């Protein structure tokens, strides 16, 4: 059995089976996922997942240095790229997020340490047997959203942050029946 929210799409099955809820501790990889999670605001994950390679291609493999140097002209070219989400606020958010991440990392602050601090450094494993008993935001995601906003990140509302926590294994929200549950 798998989590009920997975579709029959093999791209999504692989994502569920191999990536979702798996603890991620690399700062750059965490950066990529907070960005991809913000791109999904108002949309479904499959839309963003199917576009992930396109994002990696026009955002310099989520290297924050190169992204941070992007300007209005880059935003305008990206707004013409049908392989990503053509939404000005969403494109600008990736650029703001790169700059925000750089300002932390250059000040000696690991982004990985930062996000992991909100779950006390340890994956929180669910006891829910059904998706209805799994929240979409928590006090911890509220705290992470407030901190990210204060530090200059964009498209990081509390629901986005909780999805990010799930995706990157800060919480493990596979249902207890799922073969991926501990
Ligand atoms: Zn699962």
């Amino acid at each position: 059995q798998r989590c009920d929210w997975v579709s029959q799409d093999p791209l999504y099955i692989a994502y569920h089976d191999n990536e979702w809820g798996v603890p991620e501790t690399d700062s750059r990889k965490l950066f990529e996922m907070i960005c991809l999670e913000g791109q999904q605001a108002g949309l479904s994950w499959i839309t963003v997942l199917k576009k992930r390679e396109n994002y990696r291609a026009c955002f310099h493999q989520f290297d924050p240095i190169r992204i941070a140097a992007m300007q209005e002209e880059d935003v305008e070219r990206l707004l013409q790229n049908t392989g990503i989400i053509r939404h000005r606020g969403k494109i600008q958010a990736i650029i703001s997020n790169a700059r925000a991440w750089l300002a932390m990392e250059q000040n000696g602050e690991s982004f990985a340490d930062f996000v992991w601090s909100f779950v006390d450094g340890q994956p929180q494993i669910t006891q829910a047997a059904s998706l209805d008993k799994i929240p979409t935001s928590t006090p911890a995601s509220d705290a992470l959203a407030k901190a990210l906003k204060k530090r200059g990140f964009k498209f990081v509302g509390t629901t986005i942050c909780y999805s990010f926590m799930q995706a990157c294994g800060l919480v493990n929200d596979h249902i207890t029946g799922c073969f991926c549950h501990p």
